[PDB]
């Protein structure tokens, strides 16, 4: 059985969700419907499927997700992981909160440099939670977020083309 | 054969340095004496000796510290830690970034300047931050105990079941262990 | 259950891809019909892929393509590997930089540029040893054929011990492998 | 017993070997002689051997070194190592590469181009032999080069404030 690892971006990038339904609430109903039939499992961190419920009011569609995709907390579970992944998040947080004074920067600026950095500890936080859930399952980590995918290939984390899970997922009835 | 992972905060803060000496460099002195005659292993991590020649002038007591007390990296290669230490890490870079932004402000004020201050803040907040997960981490490894003056630090060891001493009882117990 | 890694070499290099067809996306096709329906697993380093997708226009064969090859990273975890391929990459990265810098004159004379140019061919040079050390990395730990229409490679992965076969007999061997 | 792998710089930057004598052939002299009385292994690899014959007239010290210094070869010994270190190690090369090329942009420039990435080469062989000696016999690393000290760290091998060799090795006699 294939084990695969869902990021927002699956159900949120439009260039993603288009091979499922053009409508966006329509693909995910197809990504469900479909998911069912699939000899495969489906998880997605907690933190993903928070972000993911605020930002698409999915209604009905929520609970049909939850019969098909595992929502999982890699931090409540208590993983071991080699020191040298510690280390290399450490430099992946540090490049993000960077990345986040640099937008601050762009645009007293207090108020920006904030919410700035916040969302840049976030998106560490989230990302961290996708690699960690994917590395624990020996899953294979679908995302829309070229940033991401660069990550999870610096440390072995198997992958594919986010455009070809609908094909991958029919061809493993 | 017992073993200790010391912070900075052992020798810089005063309220545990105090039960070598009054004097800072005569408390580390001291310290340095009675780890010369133990069955005590001391380690320190390499990242936080940095910090701690950076805020201490050791001059002649430098190369007798360094031989009593193991420097040594945490970043170990076939070692497995717990992965609440990335959350501990991200945990802490939050904190210690609102920290230093609400310092940022202050400074700026008594002085661009605003963004080179906001850019030191963060790198010294990060800086620290790992500071601490190395204490740790080598704490973990080695399964050591866990002395630091900071209790911040304390509550994180006691979350991820890192053995702990109360700081101020360093010297009674490396009294005990002279040989 | 015989195991194979391809090298871009095999549907780039026409003496290799020729024993499916003369039509260069016609032997892609082929290759990848005849890896529907086998006992053979097939691997490619994902840097590998990247390069094959750059100098290919696969299209519509692209994704039936990343379903019958597994595209995969060699950067795992507890996995030990020959030191020999330190040396290996700094004898390639040797070799390719001295390759880089003559074709940079050339190129520069037929067109500042000259500095462009040849920080373009040793970029390319890292790209391409990087690569060859994916292949052979991959190869090592999952105990797997090296396919390889690239000479170069074959003595390298002579060298390290590699279960080597000629490229030009893959076609003959995947007819055996068909379920 | 305390292994000890040593660079070049030990012997070739005054402000190490000092400890031992002001003068360079005195202070090698002398750095053999307590080797010899003291409770410790001492190895350095043998790319870094040839730098130091090749930099240094020995004379009849360098057969008194052979007597006190194992001079090995990380490479002909076959060794294995973590797949994240020869990673590690790729980007500490490309690093080290672009320096050769920033350096090769302040001095056709073909010439000057040749000269600095071949120093380039040979700087990222000699240390990945002295990291992995260290690495393999699980020993102090000993050496005045800073950059290589960072390296070393960033790997979880044992280093010690070179200027402190002379002290330490007699607290071991």
């Amino acid at each position: 059985m294939d084990t695969f690892v869902l990021d927002t971006s699956v159900f949120t990038n439009p260039d993603v969700y288009h091979q499922f339904e053009e409508d966006q609430l329509g693909a995910i109903e197809n990504f469900i419907s479909l998911a069912s039939h699939t000899n495969a499992n489906f998880f997605m961190p907690t933190s993903v499927y928070y972000e993911f419920t605020k930002m698409v009011s999915l209604g009905d569609l929520a609970p049909k997700f939850e019969l098909v995709v595992r929502i999982r907390s890699p931090r409540k579970w208590g993983l071991m992981v080699p020191a040298e992944f510690l280390y290399e998040f450490i430099e992946e947080v540090r490049y993000r909160i960077n990345k986040g004074l640099r937008i601050a920067e762009e645009h007293r600026l207090r108020e920006k440099y904030r919410e700035a950095l916040r969302a840049g500890i976030i998106d560490s936080k989230e990302d961290v939670d996708v690699l960690l859930l994917s590395y624990e399952l020996d899953a294979i980590l679908v995302s829309g977020d070229e940033g991401l995918r660069k990550w999870a290939d610096r440390v072995g984390i198997k992958l594919i083309d986010p455009k070809n899970l609908r094909y991958i997922m029919e061809n493993l009835t």
